């Protein structure tokens, strides 16, 4: 069964389908998967699922070209807190990982991993039954009430990192990201959006500091560009994503709520532009749009209307995906894609239609999904999601 209320619509005739060079792979067709975390890895170890994760990203690695970005990857331990999120530390990680993008080139695709360090949206009782700190910017400020109850209740308070901590972090995201190139991944994506660990040093809401890291928006931005600067330097530019989401409220941010969040992340990719014209262009930044400024929330919902990302254009001049509620709406994508270097991303119907570009270039229906298949140790839901020929073969 499909979307019942989904009129769709074809863009196959659109430059969502011209061809497109992000790094160093040469994209077909410009649907980007998303990192989506599935929560199928094992505990202990973070091993990502050597039962279904092979199969999971190779089905969607089907359509050939596809840029596929991974789920939130931990760069360490530190740098999680949840027990079925994969890592990429570990040799046991880096095995299953290389069996992964394996999976995905032989089906003629790419695959690049999504550095993902976790600061207050982690569980402190994960992390303090691992002998780990809880990471914020600040020590004040918390996630929500109940995370601060989880924490305060496993003697594991919130924890301002020290500007060792932070060089330490930027040391794991270039040996994360080392692994990641080494094991096969095409490239990395920096996961600065979303209200995790980066994203509370630049709201500032989430960063109260007094520190270099903190007052002002250079401060904000200091660490996001300094993980940039570290894993630009190591592997290269041309391998080093970037994702923002300066409209979203997730986690805790302001999002359009507060007046001068968009001379915040003007002035990042004014710096990713400043390093593009020396030389140093990153190989696409990747924003949220508001859109989507809760993922779990329904779609239509949560949707900042007085704010676009537009402002983004007339600075960084880079490649450009653009992730949110674009599945049910193939008439936004047709104008949005008139810009001949946006890329559409597309989340949560990406779970549920492993041929979902197919479905987008010939106007097919889309597959409905299951939220609650979502976060799930199961395969249902992860890899028993029909193409089209099999569903009306149902
Ligand atoms: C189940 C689920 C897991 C997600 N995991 C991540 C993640 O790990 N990292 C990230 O940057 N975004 C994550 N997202 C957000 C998506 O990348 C995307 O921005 C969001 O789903 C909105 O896109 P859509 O409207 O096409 O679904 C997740 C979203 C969902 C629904």
């Amino acid at each position: 069964p499909f979307v019942k209320d989904f009129k769709p619509q074809a863009l196959g005739d659109t430059n969502l389908f011209k061809p497109i060079k992000i790094g160093n792979n040469e994209l077909l067709h410009r649907a980007v998967i998303p990192p989506l975390t599935r929560m199928r890895a094992q505990h202990p170890g973070n091993i990502p699922n050597r039962d279904w994760a092979v199969e999971y990203y190779a089905q969607r690695a089907q359509r050939p070209g596809t840029l596929i970005i991974t789920e939130g990857t931990f760069p360490s331990p530190q740098s999680g807190g949840y027990d079925n999120a994969p890592g990429i530390w570990s040799e046991e990680q880096i095995k299953e990982w290389t069996k992964i993008f394996k999976a995905i080139h032989e089906n003629k695709s790419f695959a690049w991993v999504q550095l993902w360090v976790l600061g207050w949206a982690a569980f402190p009782d994960t992390l303090a039954r691992d002998g780990l700190r809880y990471d914020s910017a600040s020590d004040n400020v918390y996630m929500n009430a109940e995370q601060e109850e989880k924490a305060k209740k496993a003697n594991n308070p919130q924890h301002s990192i020290t500007k060792d901590e932070i060089k330490q972090y930027v040391k794991e995201y270039v040996q994360a990201a080392k692994n990641s190139i080494a094991a096969g991944a095409d490239g990395v994506e920096i996961h600065s959006a979303n209200g995790y660990l980066l994203n509370q040093f630049l709201d500032p809401h989430s960063n109260n500091r007094t520190d270099e890291y903190g007052g002002s928006i250079e401060n904000r931005a200091r660490f996001t560009l300094e993980v940039v600067d570290a894993v630009v330097d190591a592997i290269g530019p041309e391998k080093v994503g970037l994702r923002l989401s300066p409209y979203g409220v997730f986690n805790s941010m302001s999002g359009g709520a507060e007046t001068g969040i968009v001379a915040q992340y003007a002035y990042v990719l004014g710096e990713l532009e400043r390093r593009a014209k020396a030389g140093k262009r990153l190989a696409f930044v990747h924003l949220v749009e508001p859109r989507v400024t809760n993922p779990f929330l329904t779609e239509g919902e949560g949707e900042y209307n007085g704010g676009s990302n537009k402002f983004a254009y007339s600075i960084w001049k880079g490649p450009i995906i653009r992730a949110g509620n674009f599945a049910l709406h193939p008439e936004v994508v047709r104008e949005e894609v008139k810009d001949p270097r946006t890329l559409i991303g597309y989340g949560r119907f990406f779970i549920s239609n492993p041929d979902l570009v197919d479905r987008l270039e010939k106007g097919l229906p889309l597959n409905k999904y299951d939220r609650d298949t979502f976060y799930k140790m199961s395969a249902e839901g992860y890899i028993d999601y029909p193409t089209y020929e099999e569903a009306l073969k149902l």
